[PDB]
């Protein structure tokens, strides 16, 4: 079942914001959200598209492994961490769009369309060329749809190799300590309103996994740390992390 | 290949705690090694719970362990470490150093396959003499800090003669710490059945642009000092500007 817990709206309104958190308790097969409507509204994925793009690139051999180096093209872009050589791990850490656009061009439109359909990722009616559609609004996805996709990835159930799925889950590693492991991907959609932040992923515990997907209003880049901070406040409230 | 560099200033991090030991570092990009004590870096000890790394690789490659979700049920014997008295999988068995799970792996692998695969891994002295389910606690096997690094470099590069999948699963199980600055994959040990009683910590630090392998051991006359395995290692990594 799904349970709506409107008490989590306080974690957004404390920051003069609005958003949705969606949680899924894998052991109990139960979901929770503050806003069932916004949980099911589709937003541009922005940098969260790094997950399916990386899976497809690895499965087709566009990317050999997580050590392959994608050289900087020497064009200075306005995110400083993009202006250097990357591998699949650092490209995900720094959300390096130009690396992902070269992956997409090599995948090509036909194989990209077929794979996203196989993954049941995003809307049926995608539009835009293969290096741009995932930046310019040609694909969108909801927080509940991000959870369903991430559950398939966690269980190695996507229609790509087990190896591809294991490598991308390695690249998603964000935090680990003696209490929990978080595998996740941030996003920040700026090209089309509403400007939003994403954080999608899961928390591994000794005896359970909690999937999460959040998006929130992001009128300026000043608020970007709230993607992780508000999510962690909800996880702490629900006793998932200490 | 390149000369080991000795840095005796690291001894201060041991003597601060009235302790003695060795830290060995390997800079992968530069193919350069560093230690406070070249002699002790080459001294071979029982691996104790550091053996969980090769034991898990062999169990996965032979199909004794299907994957990292397979549950190893508690046998119902109450042991003195409370976290052992519960069901485990390959991830939690490594986190809690659950010897009874690893002893079941070793019995299913058996003496012959265990001896052959440690030979294939070039692991320490390759000697499994003793009980098939305790030789890494009180039998003949011995490995040095430098030998631990040689083994871990092969694992990092998927160069051991087991499947790539087996190597990726064990590296997942070794995950110890991750933040925006670094990832540590590592395994603790504490050898208490045979003198000298020692602590171990072996593994690597992944940075954006390099990997630093480490192997440390130290005298551990009482369980008091077990946190020094990680704390002394991190003081050295901080001194060398590897972590903040
Ligand atoms: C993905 O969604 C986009 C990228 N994701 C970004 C992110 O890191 O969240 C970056 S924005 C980057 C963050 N660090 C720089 C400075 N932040 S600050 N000090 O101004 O608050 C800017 C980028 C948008 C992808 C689609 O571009
Ligand atoms: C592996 O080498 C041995 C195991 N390694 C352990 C470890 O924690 O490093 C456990 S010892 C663990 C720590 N806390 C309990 C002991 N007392 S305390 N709270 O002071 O640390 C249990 C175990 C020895 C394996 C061969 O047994
Ligand atoms: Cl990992
Ligand atoms: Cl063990």
């Amino acid at each position: 079942e799904w349970q709506e817990n409107k008490s989590w709206n306080a974690h957004f309104t404390e920051h003069k914001s609005q958003g949705v958190v969606v949680l899924w308790n894998e052991n109990k097969q139960q979901g929770f959200t503050n806003n069932l409507k916004r949980a099911n509204q589709a937003f541009l994925p922005a940098s969260t598209f790094a997950i399916p793009n990386s899976l497809i690139a690895l499965d087709l051999g566009v990317v050999k492994d997580e050590h392959q180096v994608f050289k900087w093209d020497g064009q200075t872009r306005d995110i400083a961490t993009w202006n250097r050589d990357h591998n699949l791990i650092t490209a995900m850490k720094y959300s390096v769009v130009p690396v992902y656009q070269e992956f997409a061009r090599q995948i090509g439109e036909a194989r990209m369309s077929k794979m996203l359909h196989a993954f049941d990722y995003g809307n049926e009616d995608i539009s835009g060329n293969v290096d741009s559609f995932w930046l310019d609004g040609g694909i969108r996805i909801s927080a509940t749809e991000q959870i369903s996709f991430l559950r398939k990835l966690y269980h190695n159930k996507l229609h790509v190799s087990e190896r591809s799925q294991r490598i991308v889950k390695q690249a998603m590693l964000t935090e680990a300590n003696g209490d929990y492991i978080i595998r996740a991907k941030t996003g920040y959609s700026t090209r089309i309103e509403p400007k939003i932040g994403w954080w999608v992923g899961w928390v591994e515990l000794d005896d359970n996994v909690w999937f999460f997907a959040m998006n929130m209003d992001m009128p300026t880049s000043d608020g970007l740390g709230l993607r992780q901070a508000i999510t962690k406040e909800v996880l702490k409230q629900e006793k998932i992390i200490p």
